[PDB]
């Protein structure tokens, strides 16, 4: 499924070195368990700051490892939340975020189970 | 200090796209408290296994950062671990990887504001 990760397009974003282009796979996958507890309990304790900060992180993170729709939920989330709408008002984006994550880590953990030395 | 830290350095690691090598550096930064932590207490606990994990991980993300004395610190480390060298004798090792991910924090921090 080529709208949760996109190889070529995570090449491309890494300049065709296949060698960056894996090592970002690697820090993202590294750091998604830990985004994700952060956003979920966030949404729960309706938690402005954290849920911004993380999810600008993850933001970052997404215009280089070739995720396409956890590029454009993060890209709605952030917008909205800088522009002060409340967490309880973004929660379909925020779970359709938490449901991409999940495919997110399935798919990069099949990625480097397929190309990683 | 360019011991720690080297911008150019980054840049050749990745092949002279800025924005590639800033995104790299900040997913770097980001993961470095918890990084910290993770050798802290499987240093505390002689945890060679997760010691290893970690020193391993942080060693492959080093190698585009542009750090060079993290880089051969994690070399070091990561080598003897594998030579099943106990993580306690290596103590001496991990406090001096420890002092220098700070300065980095700082360096990439400071770089980052530029």
């Amino acid at each position: 499924d080529l709208h949760t990760l996109n190889w070529d397009l995570c090449l491309t974003q890494a300049n065709h070195k296949s060698n960056l282009a894996l090592e970002m796979l690697k820090m993202l996958l590294d750091s998604l368990p830990e985004t994700v507890e952060k956003i979920q309990t966030a949404l729960g304790q309706n938690d402005q700051a954290t849920m911004l900060s993380t999810i600008h992180k993850l933001h970052g993170a997404s215009c280089y490892c070739g995720v396409p729709t956890t590029q454009r939920l993060c890209q709605e989330i952030e917008s909205a939340l800088k522009r002060q709408t409340p967490v309880e008002d973004l929660e379909p984006e925020i779970l359709e975020l938490l449901d991409e994550l999940t495919k997110v880590e399935s798919a990069v953990k099949q990625v480097l189970s397929q190309l990683s030395a």
